[PDB]
């Protein structure tokens, strides 16, 4: 590689999650399994999580984003790139959102707004018509890694992106994982996991990333023979 493999890996991968252990179905249970019960190879780190795909409206706009819900007493990825606002004020029920600084521009939003967060795979029935799970957040800052993800990535507490992805309380979308090597996740993902438990990664939201991986090894492998 020209360095595309480190590129790629420290400017991408580094801020969004490279893997997630979650439940067969639905939402996980950390009593039933705790962190503690995340016994895995090839990774550095685990973290609870809570993430989905969200529709945002603002007073001027409307975008899409993937919320990311995290415990805000420990260190993201994203930590060091938040611009003059403090990850601990994602106090949980506060429904605060620390947005992606491109997103924010999107909306037309600034500190101190309120943005409409939708959650449309997690609609209630009603007689007239399913709505999307919903609920108002208040922007508190914004991050700017100089990444695609300051144009969809946005912070909340875990426990309320869990009330907005309608699941059980207590309950969350799985364990992060910050792997050794993110670009071996093929092999990885083939490893002894928990029981009940389901492996994810970045390829689901990136697959032609990971082509280009791939291809670019094969093309390597074809035009040096030596």
């Amino acid at each position: 590689m020209n360095g595309f493999e480190r590129e790629l890996q420290n400017n991408i991968l580094g801020l969004m999650p490279q893997a997630i252990l979650s439940s067969e179905h639905g939402s996980l249970n950390p009593q039933q399994l705790p962190e503690t019960a995340v016994k895995l190879d090839g990774v550095n780190r685990v973290a609870p999580i809570t993430t989905g795909d969200v529709v945002l409206q603002s007073a001027r706009s409307v975008a899409v984003g993937v919320m990311l819900g995290i415990d805000p007493a420990q260190k993201d990825p994203l930590t060091p790139y938040l611009v003059n606002v403090k990850q601990t004020d994602l106090e949980p029920g506060k429904y605060n959102v620390i947005l992606g600084e491109q997103l924010a521009s999107q909306l037309g939003v600034n500190r101190g707004d309120q943005i409409r967060v939708m959650v449309p795979s997690a609609s209630q029935f009603t007689p007239m018509g399913r709505i999307p799970s919903q609920r108002l957040f208040n922007v508190i800052g914004t991050f700017a890694a100089n990444s695609e993800v300051d144009g969809y990535e946005m912070l909340v507490n875990i426990e309320d992106a869990s009330r907005l992805m309608r699941y059980p309380a207590g309950n969350i979308t799985g364990w992060r994982l910050w792997l050794d090597e993110p670009l071996k996740v093929d092999s990885l993902s083939q490893q002894k996991l928990p029981e009940g438990s389901k492996w994810q990664d970045w390829r689901d939201r990136k697959g032609e990333l990971f082509q280009a991986v791939r291809m670019e090894k094969n093309m390597a492998a074809a035009l040096e023979h030596h």
